């Protein structure tokens, strides 16, 4: 029965050749695996419950339940921070509940409204208005439209629009995408604008932290 | 080889004269008054039909000169800290023609050009504040505002504002203002492609009409 | 006699230029005298406060000539220059500067929005006429000064800033002024590129500057 024999080397070689192709097919997987921590929609329906709130009382109570229905992913009490955003000639605050490569979740708005430029991101975007007023102003068009508290704006990747914020607007945002892409922009006007390296090194801590809880969750 | 350089420096000198005197023997296709009262009939209408009304009779008076519907399109404009919106009707290097406006209003810079620069309102308002100045002028729909080269002043288009404007004089050197917060504010690079294409294709119609 | 090593006489140097530089930081800081009070400023322009900015602003250079002769700009060399920086614009008048304090009339007349700026220094704002409108950082709420009042602006904090229509003011501030050049003229370099403007400020400063080097030197 020689047949049926098979070499040592040729054997050691093809299994090679197995893994290989299993690993190559395997890695792909990963992108169909994909798991996002959010709901596409689930952040917009969450914060049109408290957006009859004040926006303080509203903010508390949208992180407890958001830790409550995802722990261990919404940064603690002790790493949430209000920090400056200038960008695209515009200016507001946000505070970053969760940040990962793909993701991130913030509180953002403004006490005075502003005007200026969305950006080009490789993200969809999407805001839900808690209190305030959104104006925007779509590529190509010469109108605008205005989103009031309860509605969520979508912004799609690639798109690029005019934004104006009221006074008093603030909202959450929930990002899927390149999320370090658009972190470049959201720095420009810091950069070169405000020279304010003070609140560079806020908002990259910030997401350093939650890429810090993000690989600390998957560990434990 | 002493000589290749007089040689070169020969032909250099009488490429020079010619660019001079074509320079200086060329007329422009419009005229401030013209584009004035263009948009001036029209501002009374909605500023859509406006500017279709006034791009039809723009093309129907000086034809070879207008860009056809197929390269018009509107692009964002980020510069001097404000935000509007343009497209391109006409181009050269000493003229260009534009609608130019915003839905949501917008205030900055109203930058330092080498070149004069002539807008009528369709729509909306227009504040102007002069450099030296502690108040501030504002124009209404029909009225034409005249910048000045080497002024600056400080503009506030208030919400849905659109205008027409008319540019003479060193074209090239605008797009270093126009294009400032496009690079180091939006990094919308898309937007700068979209208007270097506009630029370009406003050059190729000339170019390609003076040729015939 | 005996010698030290290459790397203990250099210690020993290090240490040597330590004290001497702390200490002449130390006589330097105890050297140090301002033209105008914490507070003089303000108290000045808030009697003036009220009027038509035009009136108050010459009235105020008259009674600051009057009480500091040699520390006040001449009207040859006062010029209204236009300000582009933390994303809004607005017009200033020099009045004084040196490396340590500057006192200037500023403000707008079409109104602005933008980033105050973070600095290592501390500026008062006296407003003459119009509306102040500050967001704080960290806070979500925003405070509205009128003519007669002053908003203090602490060394390295960075607020929102907002000035309605026609707002004019008297602006006092104490630091390392450089640094604060450095913010007032970002826009100026990466927003409108008007270098004429920004000849025109450096100019003023350098005037300033004169002005005080030859008060200094020669007294009156
Ligand atoms: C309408 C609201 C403005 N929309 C544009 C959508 C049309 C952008 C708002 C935004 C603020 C702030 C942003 O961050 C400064 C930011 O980009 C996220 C990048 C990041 C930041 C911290 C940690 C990890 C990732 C985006
Ligand atoms: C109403 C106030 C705005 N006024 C200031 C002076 C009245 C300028 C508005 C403008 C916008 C946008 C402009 O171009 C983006 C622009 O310059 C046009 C030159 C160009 C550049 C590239 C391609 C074709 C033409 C000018
Ligand atoms: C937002 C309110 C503006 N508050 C900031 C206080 C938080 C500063 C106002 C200012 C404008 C503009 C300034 O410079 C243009 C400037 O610095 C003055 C120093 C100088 C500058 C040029 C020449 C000589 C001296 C200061």
């Amino acid at each position: 029965s020689m047949q049926w024999a098979v070499g040592r080397r040729w054997a050691w070689a093809a299994l090679l050749l197995a893994v290989a192709a299993v690993l190559t097919q395997v890695v792909w997987l990963w992108l169909g695996t994909q798991s996002f921590v959010f709901q596409r929609e689930e952040i917009a329906q969450l914060a049109r419950q408290y957006a009859g709130l004040d926006h303080e009382l509203a903010f508390s109570r949208l992180i407890v339940e958001l830790r409550r229905l995802h722990p261990g992913h919404v940064l603690p009490d002790e790493e949430l921070q209000w920090v400056f955003v200038n960008a695209g000639g515009w200016m507001g605050a946000m505070c970053l509940l969760h940040a990962s490569l793909s993701e991130y979740v913030l509180l953002f708005g403004t006490a005075l409204g502003s005007r200026g430029h969305s950006g080009r991101y490789w993200a969809e975007i999407s805001d839900t208005i808690i209190s305030g007023t959104f104006h925007q102003w779509r590529e190509g068009t010469t109108k605008s439209e205005v989103f009031y508290p309860g509605e969520t704006v979508v912004h799609g990747p690639g798109e690029a629009t005019a934004v104006e914020w009221g006074p008093n607007t603030w909202m959450v945002e929930y990002g899927r995408g390149v999320i370090p892409s658009t972190l470049a922009f959201a720095l420009a006007d810091t950069v070169f604008s405000t020279q304010d390296f003070l609140t560079l090194f806020y908002t990259l801590r910030s997401y350093a932290r939650g890429l810090r809880l993000e690989l600390t969750t998957y560990l434990f």
